[PDB]
């Protein structure tokens, strides 16, 4: 069992990002059993939820003339636009029915500001609005974060990279993640994470 | 329309503490519509969930020869013993079906250490284990906390009192709360809360 100063952060294991959902990442449901097992290795487990209002600025539907998977320039920089997904209170937003972590101690929703996305569970896309997560973990005596979930190259990568920025020892458990790979995002995410000192590990490194 | 520096904390609006549940507080379902309406006044809304393992020390069932509602002495002081309630993953632990706050931004579970209760969403019964809530709220720029839910004299009172300890301006919205009143606990929880400068308001004051 991992020590009290470690937490597992389970990123967006939601209907919306799994097969059948509005932004389904192929095979993303196959990581769930590994995640359920990993969470049993940990004393401390947080789960995140993309939690968008219908009018969110990340939906291509809210920008005249723009299509899913196009990028647009916002006050805070480049924003990829998406199909509508994980809208607050909808089926798409719920956790995947295979997810089974009764010991989870926190559920932190993100992306709820209409005008600011938040792939990261730690900081919003404006690079300035802090979500509360850093404060929560530090108060609990947590100094080490392992990140799993969906998508590797968006919410997992940005959560991991913000965890580093905020002072956490950060690791990503690769086989408990699944990626989208838009215009080469997946390899770039791995390169950036590795440059910034995120440790790339496999589930077998913890379970055995 | 409350400013960004204020948050509504919704305490344990769960099947377990409402009519039908394992630790049912009479009429406690009746506060839910007011709560739903109040959440609509706030930018920032946090929900709490009592979240006990089956093994939990607060259950009478785990102390042979003790009865629900009797008090025993633990390491950290007095502990009321209860019916089994709000066990992790069970129907009893779930939010009440009438609760409707899609804008809620956090759900914090408490009471999950087998050996330590946690009526308060800020600090556990041992007076020392901090739950993370203080840091989360301070990080978000929140300095004022309004508290609603169940029970007025336990999880609501302790949450409010710990919030004061931690430096928040603290209010409790009386008609959006419901109590248990064990041996005078209700009137006393109000006394203590006011002595400590918790503001007692009514939903109509906010709405
Ligand atoms: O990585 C995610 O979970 C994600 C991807 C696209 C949009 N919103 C969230
Ligand atoms: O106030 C509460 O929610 C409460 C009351 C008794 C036991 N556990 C929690
Ligand atoms: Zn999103
Ligand atoms: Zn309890």
């Amino acid at each position: 069992k991992q020590p009290q100063n470690s937490a597992l952060v389970v990123v967006d294991v939601q209907n919306g990002f799994t097969p059948g959902g509005n932004l389904a990442v192929a095979d993303a449901d196959t990581i769930i059993p590994t995640i359920n097992q990993l969470a049993g290795c940990f004393e401390n487990v947080v789960l995140t939820q993309d939690w968008h209002p219908d009018n969110h600025i990340s939906f291509a539907a809210n920008h005249p003339g723009k299509q899913p998977f196009e990028t647009i320039e916002l006050d805070y920089g480049s924003q990829v636009l998406w199909p509508k997904h994980c809208i607050q209170g909808t089926h798409d937003a719920e956790f995947h029915p295979d997810l089974n972590i009764p010991t989870a101690q926190l559920i932190i929703r993100k992306g709820f500001h209409a005008h600011i996305d938040s792939y990261s569970a730690f900081m919003e896309a404006d690079h300035t609005t802090m979500t509360g997560l850093t404060g929560y973990l530090k108060e609990r005596g947590i100094d080490t974060v392992y990140v799993v979930g969906i998508a590797t190259d968006f919410c997992v990568a940005w959560t991991a990279l913000d965890a580093v920025k905020q002072g956490f020892k950060t690791l990503v458990i690769e086989d408990a993640c699944k990626g989208i790979d838009l215009n080469g995002s997946l390899e770039q995410a791995w390169q950036t994470m590795q440059q910034q000192g995120v440790v790339r590990i496999q589930s077998t490194d913890l379970l055995n």
